[PDB]
């Protein structure tokens, strides 16, 4: 199991513009196109932008797939950049650096990084507490499943929520 594949699993694969679970036009592998909520002319204008083409809101899989490695190299070169993130990062272990990715994939680097308590914690290599920690957010509350999965990795440093 690797980084892109924990995400796939997580985002899972629209060719279609779509809304998140927050109600976002989103397309392809959880690439988010606006917060916007005009579809006929934000998103797909944003999505357009996007492909470098006139897209009429598909695009095709290998069209999704440039846009994820391009969010995944995003994340990670966003979160080494990250006074806050870039020395969790490196403190961690393999797997849970791709748990830190995941996170910052769904929700922003400035997101993750207001995660202070619990950032501590991990950086301090205090698992189970980190996990509970993380447990007590509105990321927790409103997307459960992927949260614990992610929560489970930071947790045992092993990809058994994945398998
Ligand atoms: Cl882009
Ligand atoms: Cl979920």
């Amino acid at each position: 199991m690797n980084i892109f594949e924990m995400l796939r699993i997580d985002e899972g694969l629209r060719l279609k513009i779509y809304k998140d679970t927050e109600g976002y036009y989103t397309i392809g592998i959880g690439h988010l196109l606006t917060k916007s909520p005009s579809l006929n002319a934000a998103a797909k204008s944003e999505l357009d932008k996007a492909i470098g083409r006139n897209t009429n809101g598909v695009i095709t899989k290998d069209e999704a797939e440039k846009l994820f490695n391009q969010d995944v190299d995003a994340a990670v070169r966003g979160i080494l950049r990250n006074a806050k993130l870039k020395p969790v990062y490196d403190s961690l272990d393999a797997v849970r650096r791709a748990a830190l990715i995941n996170m910052v994939f769904q929700m922003g680097e400035t997101g993750v990084a207001g995660f202070t308590n619990s950032l501590r914690m991990l950086q301090q290599k205090r698992w189970d507490e980190a996990a509970v920690n993380l447990a007590k957010s509105r990321w927790y509350n409103q997307t459960p499943n992927r949260a614990k999965r992610v929560i489970t990795t930071f947790r045992t440093g092993t990809w058994d929520a994945y398998k």
